[PDB]
């Protein structure tokens, strides 16, 4: 069972693809060392399919079997709705792309005579048809990188999957409620997406101290998406047909499963026949929920299979961490052994092997990490960190071209807490917008996967919200962020902290004589660049900020707009 068969016909481009960082004043202020940041393009999808193509051997056993029970019984409990055509329209991106059939996003979300007429004849055909595969385009990504010369230098672009603009919509009137409520049924406090920064450190700290002593692992699956079969999908389907479902929805659901989700021939942007798909496809609705259920059963599976005692895991879609009471060593060591032996009989090979760590710091979860700080008083504080070499390449990328999405203001909220998001980032975006006369423009950015447009006016509530007002006097970071920081400015040629320090006093300046909102971020987000610092009360606004939906369910890939 091959994940995808090949005609031979290339993965080609919609539009022009630049593979090299543009030079920009305002883009080589954030980074200089322009020749390491490269973006992904259509050329390199030929060593993407390589990788990604290969024979999935499959065995499951009686632990698989029992989690599937658990699973099942738990997603029994689910009652899930549809959406109306009106409700899911008014999910889709404005920049989400247009349909084959003489409508875009824009006529979707104005419920234009045309568009709703066409999403209402595929709703009606997946009622009718349960059988006739339906296209799909695959597509290279366009993602921004830095260069990594000791691994094999650049990476080749990933490819995405995704049906036409009306079968989306269908996608969400039928699914949308399940893949927001079911991981949470099933997996509880092991589902990731439900979790913001501070509540996903939380979780992990509480988890680690909970053990005598700790043990955890990252398990990362060489090629997840290849690695889901036509049975992972199907079983997919039986565990939604669980949940209390409209009649109407059973059906959509089933046809959604058999025409699109286990497979299904593969078209390029130029109209040409590429293949043929038998393995998750990486941009429906349903890519997150399913791929974080199959992990969880995997996973969970797996580690009764490897001995492992009192496992805690989170899982977000393929991305797996499991914390563990250790039984020495040499007994991890073989557990982890096993516990890879088990995913791989399931057909979910690493592409590195796990290894046991015995350090908080050093467990890596979606690339992040718990690290320690201290407020005033000197009182420890947890918060979530990660490499910043990625949001800063991106950052650069974002201030010299415009990008539907952007990665940066995501970045500042996920990471408000961070000595480089507060210190590089916040500094450098600020002066961007005053620069450009844009402070009061609301952007669109992502999180987990759903893009929200947010005022970056709106930022120090925000990150109160979420982080608490210690976050704006973090300080006596650790000796190995420190340097983990300092390392990336040296490699990507970005100016030392202390030349941010100069530039963040003179942005805070001109944000205070403005007054307002931009007053409170050049307080708030700034008060770590003065000598003389202020006394930081809790923001008003903060409690009237509306974040419902807010970091509670993973939608990458599935065209959500909240
Ligand atoms: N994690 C989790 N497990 C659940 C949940 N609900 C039920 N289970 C487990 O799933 C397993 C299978 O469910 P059932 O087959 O319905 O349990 P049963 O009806 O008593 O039958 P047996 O378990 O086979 O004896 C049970 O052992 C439960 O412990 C849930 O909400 N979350
Ligand atoms: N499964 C999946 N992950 C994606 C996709 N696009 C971006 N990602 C992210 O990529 C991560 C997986 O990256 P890796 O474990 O490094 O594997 P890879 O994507 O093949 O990249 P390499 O390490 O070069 O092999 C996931 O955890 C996601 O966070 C996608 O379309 N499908
Ligand atoms: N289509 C699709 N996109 C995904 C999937 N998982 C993650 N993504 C998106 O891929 C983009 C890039 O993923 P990132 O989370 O930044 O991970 P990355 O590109 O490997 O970069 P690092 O995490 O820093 O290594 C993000 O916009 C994700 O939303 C997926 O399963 N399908
Ligand atoms: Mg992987
Ligand atoms: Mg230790
Ligand atoms: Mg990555």
């Amino acid at each position: 069972s091959m994940s995808y068969s090949w005609t031979g016909a290339l993965v080609t481009p919609c539009a022009a693809e630049e593979q090299k960082l543009p030079i920009n004043a305002l883009s080589n202020s954030l980074l200089r060392h322009h020749n390491l940041v490269y973006s992904t393009t259509s050329r390199s999808a030929c060593q993407r399919q390589k990788k990604v193509t290969f024979d999935r051997l499959q065995v499951l056993d009686s632990h698989y079997h029992d989690v599937l029970k658990e699973v099942k019984a738990a997603a029994s409990k689910v009652k899930a709705n549809l959406l109306s055509v009106e409700e899911a329209c008014s999910l889709t991106p404005p920049h989400s792309a247009k349909s084959k059939f003489g409508y875009g996003a824009k006529d979707v979300r104005c419920h234009a005579r045309k568009a709703v007429a066409h999403i209402n004849s595929v709703w009606k055909d997946l009622l009718e048809d349960s059988v006739t595969p339906i296209d799909t385009t695959i597509m290279a990504k366009n993602e921004v990188f830095c260069v990594q010369p000791e691994k094999g230098g650049r990476k080749p672009a990933r490819l995405i999957v995704f049906p036409d603009l009306g079968v989306r919509v269908c996608e969400k009137m039928a699914l949308y409620d399940v893949v927001s409520k079911l991981p949470l049924a099933v997996m509880g406090s092991s589902y990731g997406f439900q979790y913001s920064p501070g509540q996903r450190v939380e979780f992990l700290v509480q988890a680690w101290k909970s053990k005598k002593t700790p043990m955890g692992f990252s398990y990362d699956t060489r090629c997840f998406d290849s690695t889901v079969t036509e049975s992972d999908i199907r079983t997919e389907e039986a565990i939604y047909q669980c949940c209390d479902l409209d009649p109407q929805a059973r059906v959509a659901i089933k046809s959604l499963t058999e025409r699109l989700y286990v497979g299904g021939p593969l078209t390029n942007s130029r109209g040409e026949n590429c293949g043929y798909r038998r393995c998750r496809a990486s941009g429906v609705l349903t890519t997150s929920c399913g791929n974080t259920l199959t992990c969880y059963i995997k996973a969970r599976a797996a580690c009764r299979a490897a001995g492992l005692q009192d496992c805690t895991m989170l899982v977000c879609g393929d991305d797996l961490v499991v914390i563990c009471e250790s039984a020495g060593v040499q007994e991890d060591a073989a557990s982890l052994r096993a516990f890879t032996e088990a995913m791989t009989r399931y057909s979910a090979p690493p592409g590195d092997p796990p290894q046991p760590e015995y350090d908080l710091e050093l467990i890596t979860s979606c690339s992040s990490n718990v690290s320690v700080a201290h407020d005033g008083a000197g009182k420890r504080v947890y918060y979530l960190t990660r490499d910043p070499t990625t949001p800063l390449a991106r950052a650069a990328w974002e201030t010299a071209r415009h990008t539907p999405v952007n990665s940066w203001l995501g970045n500042i909220i996920m990471f408000a807490p961070t000595l480089w998001a507060r210190m590089i980032l916040m500094t450098h975006f600020f002066s961007v917008l005053i620069a450009r006369d844009q402070l009061e423009q609301a952007l669109n950015c992502e999180i987990y996967g759903a893009c929200y447009s947010i005022e970056p006016l709106d930022l120090p509530p925000i990150i109160q919200r979420l982080h608490g007002l210690s976050a704006f006097s973090l300080h006596s970071y650790s000796p190995g962020e420190i340097n983990r920081v300092a390392a990336c400015l040296r490699k990507l040629g970005v100016p030392p902290l202390r030349a941010w320090r100069h530039r963040a006093r003179s942005v805070r300046a001109r944000l205070l004589s403005r007054g307002g909102r931009a007053a409170i971020c050049g307080k708030y987000l700034f008060n770590w660049a003065v000598r003389t610092k202020l006394k930081l009360t809790p923001i008003a606004a903060a409690g009237r900020l509306d974040l419902s939906g807010w970091f509670t369910a993973g939608y990458s890939g599935g065209d959500i707009y909240h």
